[PDB]
């Protein structure tokens, strides 16, 4: 009931059915404490991820207002870049990203494979720029020469990560109360938090239906201080397009993204061994590693509310795994 | 069929789509049956058939998995990530079909994924006799203390088939549908759909596009294969089976124009990523049977993809 305000928004259908929840039995046997995993890296557009959610809204959004063209931005290998840019080659959109290379690298597989590859097989108009310094009225200026050109553009901000974007996740949420019930009590709820839409749309989502269940999101690309108003300016502007409030407090933990966006680190790699090796899945280098490799720490250091159940959620990522190798 | 002991790896069945895009841009109605999007790094037709396999192995208490295929073999891929899934040993041996020493195809995209399922690798000049040699290394890593058990390879043996035997009642619960189409390589996938759609959808033409060999040599593996999924289910099988071989030139493994061309169209049009040696081919074979009105009619298509995207990043930049 809380959480119907949902249905007033159109939003457009790309996953079907909900993605999988799975107990991870032999993680859950190395680590001592029951790990579940949220499937989201297998919604089925181009090799899935998190950002299909948002692009229901969004581009259900992008129709109604005739436009024609998806503009966004990110690193050259944003999977949310080729996400939107594999929806816009499925409806026919134009669709033009505005991409950096924010780790400096001149390797040529982060340059040139992975998500960056899919791009140029989506026909995506890729132009480049030295910095995203200042995303939104960069990509406005992008906006307004395309506009010149007859277009129609629908900007998606960074990571889809608006309150509409983020309705996506919102629903994520009622999802996994629903796959949850009567099948797992969980404590706890692990996630990466970079733009963060899916924090904080799982944050609204989880408050309303799971209001014991401990939200944790483990940064990839900033502190807890400049991370933590972002996520909570989002939970706000969530709660109220859904006429709800939004009490609860935002968590956050930091230590697991040095040196920075982008750049591997050791105990992500090893979270991304463990997880191929116990399990069969596949993270990546960038933040689902990242935020795994959080998620054991926090079992090792005693960082959760308590002992019980964690849930991962698995936001995509894979592809990065080829553009890495073998080094940046 | 509920017979076998199988595994589940899969769960729902896989989205069987509309492509309105491409449907419109060839001027005939075409649908795609997605088993490219199962759930197991990243995906495939191949864990279909793993599902009785790996029970199979299971049953026998088995605690190694061991199958053969090329450095970029997508069917060693999936054996090798249900290997780490289940706590079972792998070991694959693989060889280099097209004479590469390119980087990605040596050691990205499928292969990169081996190593990160701690697959132990053995390289071998030639899989002149796969079978044979499967067996010999099955002996030695007895020998080493494990308990193996050797999945073929595509895992398309009669028991690994029936995975595309339930595919085929996926397909017939989600379907005016003429023709289907797919890629043709190790004949389990076109031997188990044969069997399964002569049963539930007996008007269907099943064209097996080959990826790796003529008519005159594929033809036989399939109808064997054939023959011997319908005798384990106590079914008949007279359907012919259908083959075009015009697609795959210069050979297994070796990408070709018309594939790279039907990988960007199904990209640019429909969002769908096909790849260079499997289903880009099988996609060539299908846009040219329009061009060609090679078809029995000009009614709807049904193309099956069976996987395989992650050869996209080993193939890159070429090979
Ligand atoms: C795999 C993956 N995981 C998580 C994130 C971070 O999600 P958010 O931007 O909603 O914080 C992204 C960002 N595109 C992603 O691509
Ligand atoms: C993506 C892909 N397509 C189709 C095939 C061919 O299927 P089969 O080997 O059962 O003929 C394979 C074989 N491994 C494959 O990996």
């Amino acid at each position: 009931m809380p959480l119907h305000h949902l249905t007033r928004f159109p939003r457009l259908e790309f996953i079907g059915a909900p993605t999988p929840l799975e107990y991870l039995p032999r993680l859950s046997d190395y680590l001592g404490r029951e790990i579940y995993i949220k499937r989201d890296d297998v919604t089925p557009i181009a090799m899935g991820g998190n950002k299909l959610r948002k692009l229901e809204f969004l581009v259900a959004d992008a129709l109604r207002e005739g436009a024609d063209t998806l503009i966004t931005a990110g690193a050259i290998q944003s999977n949310h870049v080729r996400q939107t840019a594999a929806v816009a080659a499925k409806l026919g959109l134009h669709c033009v990203a505005l991409l950096e290379n924010p780790i400096g690298t001149t390797a040529e597989n982060y340059l040139t494979n992975g998500n960056r590859l899919l791009l140029d097989l989506f026909n995506t108009q890729i132009e480049m720029c030295d910095a995203l310094t200042d995303p939104d009225a960069q990509l406005q200026t992008l906006a307004t020469r395309i506009e010149a050109q007859g277009f129609r553009p629908y900007v998606i901000p960074v990571g889809g990560s608006s309150a509409l974007g983020a309705m996506g996740y919102v629903e994520s949420a009622l999802e996994i109360a629903q796959q949850c019930e009567e099948v797992v009590g969980l404590s706890s709820v692990v996630v990466a938090s970079g733009s963060a839409g899916t924090h904080a749309g799982l944050a609204v989502g989880l408050e309303h239906l799971m209001p014991d269940v401990e939200l944790i999101g483990v940064t990839v690309s900033r502190s807890v201080a400049e991370q933590k108003p972002k996520v909570i300016a989002l939970q706000q502007a969530i709660a109220g397009q859904l006429a709800l409030t939004a009490t609860a407090d935002i968590h956050l933990w930091d230590d697991y993204f040095a040196p920075g966006y982008g750049v591997p680190n050791d105990a992500g790699m090893e979270a991304v061994k463990l997880l191929a090796s116990l399990e069969g899945v596949l993270l990546d280098p960038v933040y689902t590693g990242k935020a795994m490799a959080g998620l054991i720490d926090g079992i090792s250091q005693k960082r959760f509310n308590d002992d019980g159940p964690i849930l991962f959620i698995h936001t995509g990522g894979a592809p990065a795994l080829f553009a890495y190798h073998p080094h940046v």
